[PDB]
């Protein structure tokens, strides 16, 4: 069997594979309102990217590695437009990557800031960056200003577009870039996902954490997790509270570190007023660490006063009856009015054990895993074809990777340009059983 031949079979697999996988994806989107969320908007625009890959790129890649004679210019721009699709996936990649982080690190301004309009633009942004990087050849940097006769060359890749290119600028920038911040993402995420629990994290998993002031429930200016500066209707008498507070010129935003420090002396401030309450003082005293945590948390919901409502389950909890605690709390005003706070409150009542909030991470344990594909498959697919690209143009005297190598690095470039929306995709149960709703019906 030709070796070309071989080639030109399993690219066009590919093709077809890319094809026929994403326009899934974006049926499964079309249909499913659950799908119809922001970060699925990225999801769909790769998936398009994609399928131009499948039904372009990859016709004009195999063009351009036949070595027919063409004018210079029309193998030029052949070669130009499997670059610039070949850039909007990586990009759009990028924009997925980008989302995620944002929704899992940063969920409480996620919305007032990935918007619709903003992806959108987004999505405007990656695909002129995209034109413009591929279309440089074509403005001037490229290998014909000066066998086939004159003005024409064999269109083949490296005839037309400049190897220095390449690597300075294609690799470098379009490539390590993006990878590079792909894994701080990755990475950043599953330092997210591991955190160590404690009785900070905990009311963050309830309240939320805020580094710059807003406005709150009844018009009060706030930072950190639950910290009111002020009553005042001035944001500039907020901003001097806070500089007071934590020390510093703070332009009202803080750091994760210094909502530390404030969220502490809170917490102290509510030990306080338990030990001053007769009601919760020996239940405040009788209790470890953790029961401890929850039964602060109680109070910067409610106050002590509504704390010391509870009258039969704080006993039961002195008396160290913890199935029989959990039951009477469930019962009350406070689990009907907001259910998924008092059912971790009142797990970590029954167990003395964070589980409650560690189950609030499997979703990004989850998140973290999905991102450590998507990055490995990129550095895989990716890295064989540049890396050769740097080595061909700084070792032009010494050995060279065998053909076979050399182009299956050029298929491995194209199956990560298609099936990634796919692999992200499929992880998730809302698409993966869309997929069986479609599978089991329009296709049999
Ligand atoms: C977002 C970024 N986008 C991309 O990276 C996309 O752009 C394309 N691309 C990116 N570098 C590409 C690239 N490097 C050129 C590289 C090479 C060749 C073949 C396979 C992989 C890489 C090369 C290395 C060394 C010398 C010249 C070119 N050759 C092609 C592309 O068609 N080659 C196929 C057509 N040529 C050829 O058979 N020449 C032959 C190969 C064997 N000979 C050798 C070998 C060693 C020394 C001298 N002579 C004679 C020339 N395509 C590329 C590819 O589709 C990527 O997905
Ligand atoms: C599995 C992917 C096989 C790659 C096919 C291949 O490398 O073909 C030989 C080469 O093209 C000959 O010039």
């Amino acid at each position: 069997i030709m070796g070309s031949s071989v080639y030109i079979t399993v690219e066009l697999a590919i093709a077809v594979l890319a094809i026929l996988g994403n326009v899934l994806v974006c049926w499964a989107v079309w249909l499913n309102s659950n799908l119809q969320n922001v970060t699925n908007y990225f999801v769909v625009s790769l998936a398009a990217a994609d399928i131009a890959v499948g039904v372009l790129a990859i016709p004009f890649a195999i063009t351009i590695s036949t070595g027919f004679c063409a004018a210079c210019h029309g193998c030029l721009f052949i070669a130009c437009f499997v670059l610039v699709l070949t850039q909007s996936s990586i990009f759009s990649l990028l924009a997925i990557a980008i989302d995620r982080y944002i929704a899992i690190r940063i969920p409480l301004r996620y919305n007032g800031l990935v918007t619709g309009t903003r992806a959108k633009g987004i999505i405007a942004i990656c695909w002129v960056l995209s034109f413009a990087i591929g279309l440089t050849p074509m403005l001037g940097w490229n290998n014909c200003g000066q066998g086939c006769g004159e003005g024409q060359v064999a269109c083949l890749f490296e005839d037309v577009v400049p190897m220095n290119y390449m690597v300075y600028f294609n690799f470098f920038a379009c490539v390590l870039v993006p990878l590079l911040l792909m894994l701080g993402v990755y990475l950043r995420i599953f330092l997210a996902a591991r955190r160590q629990l404690n009785i900070f994290e905990m009311l963050r998993i309830d309240e939320g954490l805020r580094l710059k002031i807003y406005k709150d429930t009844e018009g009060y200016y706030t930072i950190g997790i639950g910290h009111l500066l002020t009553k005042s209707p001035s944001l500039n008498a907020a901003k001097s509270e806070l500089d007071k507070a934590i020390g510093r010129n703070t332009n009202g935003v803080i750091t994760k570190d210094e909502a530390e420090k404030l969220f502490n002396q809170d917490v102290d401030a509510a030990v306080r007023g338990i030990l001053r309450n007769a009601k919760l003082k020996p239940v405040y005293d009788s209790l470890d660490a953790v029961r401890r945590a929850a039964l602060i948390n109680m109070v910067f919901q409610m106050g002590e006063t509504g704390v010391a409502g509870f009258t039969n389950s704080l006993r039961m909890l002195q008396q160290k009856r913890w199935d029989e605690a959990a039951v009477n709390l469930a019962k009350s005003r406070w689990y009907n009015q907001t259910p998924n706070r008092a059912k971790r409150v009142i797990t970590t009542f029954r167990t003395g054990t964070w589980d409650a909030y560690r189950s609030t991470l499997q979703k990004e344990v989850h998140a973290a895993k999905s991102l450590a594909i998507i990055v490995g498959l990129f550095a895989l697919c990716w890295l064989p074809l540049h890396i050769i690209n740097c080595f061909t143009f700084f070792c032009p005297d010494c050995s060279h990777a065998p053909l076979w190598l050399m182009y299956l690095a050029i298929v491995l470039s194209h199956t990560n340009s298609v099936v990634n929306p796919f692999i992200y995709a499929y992880r998730i149960r809302e698409f993966r059983q869309t997929f069986r709703k479609i599978i089991r019906s329009h296709v049999l």
